[PDB]
């Protein structure tokens, strides 16, 4: 209602006034970012500073100590642990966690030289920061919030982020403010939704080059992103989990098999190493990597990584958070504290350490020379030249596009759900009305997918998420402030 | 009395003994300087080292959470707050927060070369250092001491440093060790208040060639200070403060809506990331710079700054803790603790990141390459010129002249008061003997100031200081021994 | 019995089969080592950080405040921490205490210029890693481990590391298990026995070419270690502690006033800037030698050091901790952690950074530029020059001599004895068989000993300790897993 349409067309507008302008499109979508960024980077590092600070509060303060709801845990602990490990279903993490280590290496933060041994001593830590408990600790506040209003305070959040922000709310969110909130959030939310999208194409894409070698051109990018929509809307069209059940249980069931391959290949005893080592920088340098800014030197660095990947984290706060408030009914404050940051940071760290040392030693041992001049052909290309360079280069590379498909194909469906909901009569689930809804959002997200595809950068799908993030930081603020002033007077049994 | 007169011959000897002979006294205070620095420093570190741990114990340990006092607090939690980061008073801070990032990144610490993007890296993180949270801390002890002495242990401290000695006195404090400690204490205060004076005059003075160009000259210096002491003799002659009280407030005023000026004007966007960054840097650095010392390389820098800076806050140090103390009647430890620190830092920081950031950039792009090339005619000089160099370059070194010319005369004034109280009859306050001794004091803080102007090194002040803590880091030490014993058994209802 | 030939035939076969081979064994000693050290010295780090956060919670958490025992505390506080800052008794100690800065600034860690200014910078900052509180709290755990074995679960340890594994130990520890690890066990700590012996000895000898000038060849490092053993053999002979008693109360008299003296004249001042400077430097690099490993560089360092001396600590650990626990009666969970850091640490650090400065001093200032050259004959050579280059260069190094002696002819006997209780009846102490058996390990420790000089490297004593502490990680994780699953349900009075 006053939350679908507005949506709709302020991403029409941008769409085909998009689609008219490449070359204009491209020069917009680059001032904005290098305004948001340069201008206001620094919000994002105190956002996420105070919400680590946040952390400390939620697990040695107040409310810490105190039963999140009623008696029973829904869970058992380890299956509530995993249940996190295995969360993870995003093929962009694929991407990042491929070429990230590469870009830290070949432009490093901190006036080291270019490709130089000290460059790459830094790499899989600035993942390790950019990946690991900081970020994930940011989450436990947004976390205990939405798990609170869901079992000591009854109020079931109906799926958009106003319906919470009325204990704050000096101009009723029930009206307008709620509601130009709750659009503002879901844009960003649906271009972020397109920016997983137009990654997580290219790879299966490129990785079909590797199957007697169907071509990538922009259109079959095209082709195969309404491949998915079609083949998701003709698995809404009837009812039955014989597929899509297990087809999580599998993307799962592959990816740690896969990351395992990579692993003991890669050599066991040399990323025991630089883990070790890794871990060791990164708490060194974890005060200048948060507070890493604009030097006086002006390199773009942290503006160019750590300020996006925050927007990034911005914008899928709340969204995670309801998700692990969902599966936390029996835990303690400070449990879900620590579980989440373990079980998620175990999850995360072990990928990057792992797809990004076996991208470092190909880049160091002349083995593909290539990242640097793969480039003249596609980011994506390099990435899969990174899976291609491993033993038994065909089990992998099958093992890679078919871990790399039914991981965007669960994407597409969960976050079409997520996006119908959000736009839904308050009672049940999936009811009546909840069918063209979610089909519909489906073709929404992967036209995103394209348009950012055909303007081609990197930037424009970093603006995306840069600019998505900048109202969400506000919102964010906003559902945890409503959730302190609650509480405050409304616990201490 | 006993620390009347002892005070008065020993600067006096000091004075015409140096007024003899300038080329003879310039080598003399130059060799004590690189005597007690070099040998002596790292007991200035660790001294702040101990009192940092101090802050930790007074805050987690047994007096916390314990109300320092009975129940009622005299100002509000606000006002409180406020009435710290208010209570600058001194122009010598306006001098340190505009050369200061200067000094820094022409002379580097951690052999960093001169100039270089590095050194401006580090040149706010530096000041942030020596005027942030750490120093600030080191005052919670004899702050929660000086206050503990006064609200649960009814014992009303005279001025004197002495009579508060005898819990640990083992020769009777009220005897001669209390006596050549009071007065030890004293002549060191005397020359700090004669250090800020000639540091506050050579700022007003040059400010003055600015308003028709009244020349700077030595002698003119000279008359304006002296211009001062009877312009705050006049100021004592008859009772009412229609004037001396909103003086404060004005000077208050007056330094916000400067810095508030300084900032905006200077760019922002810019200092919030360079603000950013630096945190990030002291962060990571302050290990470092605590226990910075004479390295084996022998550079001179926290020799020359942390060193003599440290002196400094070690002088000012019970002062400004019955300060802090008079105006905390309700507060817990913890409160205390935290509020003082909160507070003073607030002020504290935005000052010297605010002139700093604004001296960094005139330094960076070339726009005034002068203090380089103006020290061959004053640093107070290019100062000033950091002023000058700013928009409606009129408006502001006018509000630079006032608020650092009513600074230093309300400087003036309560610190002969201050000097004046700790040699007086007991009972209530400037009652009938209080008269021609705060004038006099007045005359003898300002002679002193000259004195220093007449050597017109840096170091003459420097040393000054120096010489001045050496003592009173004893003193300090023991005024918090003395108070822990007593506490120790003389608590726990 | 089941661990007494064990050992025997293990050393033996390895002896006059290195013995047959000394070209051929420093070949596999040297393979071994770059083995060990390159693929698992990640292990030797994690180790000790985990060990590192046990001091934590068993600081902070359930058995903190629980009294370790008994009411009564055999020893007064003081006599207590002392007893710890006295325990030293070993001169391999004075070995590397004397060369380590010097390997430190001739080959640094992270890429820095060998000697230059940096380099000398981190010098003593890594020995106070190496030997400060960190490895000193690694033993935090195995102390209130031992202790609880012993006071509260009145459960008295006989001698042998089995006899504690029961409480975890599946496949009950009186058995093979057991045993398998006890003999595991006694060789790598004969090994280390040998290790300290096989360089006390060199230190004494080349001591003895400064007193008319005995030489130095291995037959006379041979001779003195059998003269060690007689010596030590007609000292168990009779019943009287009129000699022994007062050796250790000598060898401490001593090693603190030869510490006193290198102290002072070294000059004063300048140690206690380069230990300040050098604190500050550890804190700062703290987590990153932690977590140092295997640059991509592969320099060698940790590898070199860390993981060698880490190794070494493992050996030494609940020996180490049953002696801590032995003489640690009446005191809390917490004032153990306390107390052992505070005294080791304080010895520790004293002697490192003394002898440690005394040579930089010597390298630094052109005065013996001989340990780069005079390595062309002996390290321990370098070592006494290092004692000779000082003012009464004959007192010294006669008391470097004497000191250097009954050190290890104290070391001898102490852990001959700690041998032999490790295979004998449990009723008693050193009753009717032990005698031949405690002057029979002795023989065997010193003739490791030579064993090693005969291969003269650093590597053979390096990988001597290594490959001991290999094992022995294992065996402590699990003398510390068995004492907290016990512990855990059998205490909350
Ligand atoms: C990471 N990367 C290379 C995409 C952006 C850079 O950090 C910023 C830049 O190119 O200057
Ligand atoms: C999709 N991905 C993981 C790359 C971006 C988001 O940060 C995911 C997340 O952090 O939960
Ligand atoms: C990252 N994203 C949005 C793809 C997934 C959600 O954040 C978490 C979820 O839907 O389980
Ligand atoms: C995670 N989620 C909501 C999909 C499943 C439920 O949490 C499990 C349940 O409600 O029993
Ligand atoms: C800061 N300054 C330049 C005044 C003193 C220096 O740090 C010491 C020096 O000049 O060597
Ligand atoms: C006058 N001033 C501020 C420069 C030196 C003292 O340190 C002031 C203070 O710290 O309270
Ligand atoms: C710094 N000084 C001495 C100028 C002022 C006092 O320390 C504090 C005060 O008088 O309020
Ligand atoms: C701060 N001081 C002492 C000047 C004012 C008083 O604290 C206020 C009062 O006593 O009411
Ligand atoms: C310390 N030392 C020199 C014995 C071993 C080195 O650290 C390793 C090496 O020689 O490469
Ligand atoms: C003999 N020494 C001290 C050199 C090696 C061991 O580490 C000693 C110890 O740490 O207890
Ligand atoms: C280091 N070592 C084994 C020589 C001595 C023991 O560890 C401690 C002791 O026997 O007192
Ligand atoms: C340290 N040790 C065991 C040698 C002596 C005893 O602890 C002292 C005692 O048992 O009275
Ligand atoms: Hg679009
Ligand atoms: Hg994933
Ligand atoms: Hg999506
Ligand atoms: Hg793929
Ligand atoms: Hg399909
Ligand atoms: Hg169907
Ligand atoms: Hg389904
Ligand atoms: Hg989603
Ligand atoms: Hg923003
Ligand atoms: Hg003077
Ligand atoms: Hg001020
Ligand atoms: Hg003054
Ligand atoms: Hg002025
Ligand atoms: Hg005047
Ligand atoms: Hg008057
Ligand atoms: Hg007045
Ligand atoms: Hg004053
Ligand atoms: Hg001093
Ligand atoms: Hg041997
Ligand atoms: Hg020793
Ligand atoms: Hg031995
Ligand atoms: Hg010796
Ligand atoms: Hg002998
Ligand atoms: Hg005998
Ligand atoms: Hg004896
Ligand atoms: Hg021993
Ligand atoms: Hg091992």
């Amino acid at each position: 209602p006053k939350v679908f349409f507005p949506p709709l067309i302020i991403v029409g507008i941008l769409c085909w006034l998009t689609v008219r302008d490449l070359d204009a499109a491209n020069v917009v979508i680059n001032a904005v970012f290098s305004y948001v960024t340069n201008v206001w980077g620094w919000a994002f590092e105190w956002y996420m500073v105070v919400m680590l600070f946040g952390w400390f509060w939620l697990v040695f303060g107040p409310y810490a100590k105190k039963r999140l709801g009623n008696e029973p845990p829904e869970f058992s602990t380890a299956s509530w642990i995993f249940m996190m490990f295995a969360s993870c279903t995003s093929a962009a993490v694929l991407f990042w966690g491929s070429i990230e280590i590469y870009y830290y290496i070949s432009t490093p933060p901190f006036g080291l030289e270019p490709n130089s041994t000290g460059a790459k001593e830094l790499g899989l830590a600035y993942s390790l920061f950019h990946w690991g408990p900081l970020p994930w600790a940011t989450y436990s506040f947004l976390s205990v919030a939405f798990a609170y209003f869901f079992f000591v305070r009854k109020m079931e959040v109906i799926r958009p982020s106003s319906t919470l922000v009325p204990l704050v709310g000096e101009k009723h969110a029930k009206g307008l403010f709620g509601t130009i909130v709750d659009n503002f959030y879901l844009v960003a939310l649906i271009f972020a939704m397109g920016t997983s999208l137009g990654l997580a194409t290219p790879l299966v894409t490129e990785c079909m080059q590797w199957l007697f070698g169907i071509p990538h051109t922009l259109q079959l990018d095209a082709i195969i992103i309404t491949c998915w929509i079609i083949l998701n809307a003709i698995c809404v069209a009837c009812g039955l989990q014989k597929g899509v059940r297990i087809a999580s249980d599998v993307r799962s069931y592959l990816s740690f098999l896969m990351l395992g391959w990579v692993f003991i290949v890669s050599g066991a005893s040399f990323i025991m190493n630089y883990f070790t080592d890794s871990v060791g920088m990164l708490l060194m340098y974890l005060p200048r990597m948060l507070f890493y800014t604009d030097p006086i030197a002006k390199g773009g660095f942290p503006q160019g990584w750590t300020v996006f990947y925050w927007a990034w984290w911005v914008i899928y706060a709340i969204q995670m958070s309801i998700f692990l408030a969902r599966i936390s009914r029996g835990r303690t404050v400070r449990e879900l504290c620590f579980g989440m940051v373990l079980g998620l940071t175990a999850s995360t760290w072990i990928l990057w350490t792992v797809l990004g040392s076996n991208t470092l030693l190909l880049i160091d041992k002349n083995i593909i020379n290539i990242p640097n001049l793969i480039e003249q052909y596609g980011v994506a290309r390099a990435i899969i030249e990174t899976w291609a360079a491993l033993p038994l280069s065909t089990a992998t590379m099958w093992g890679f596009f078919i871990l790399c498909f039914i991981a965007t194909v669960t994407l597409v469906n969960a976050c079409s759900y997520t996006l119908a909901m959000s736009t839904c009569r308050e009672v049940r689930d999936g009811e009546e009305p909840p069918l063209l809804v979610r089909i519909g959002w489906s073709i929404l997200v992967g036209i995103i997918g394209i348009v950012l595809l055909a303007l081609g950068g990197l930037k424009p799908i970093q603006t995306a998420i840069i600019a998505g993030g900048c109202p969400l930081f506000f919102v964010n603020i906003m559902v945890t402030l409503s959730f302190i002033k609650d509480a405050k007077q409304n616990w201490k049994d």
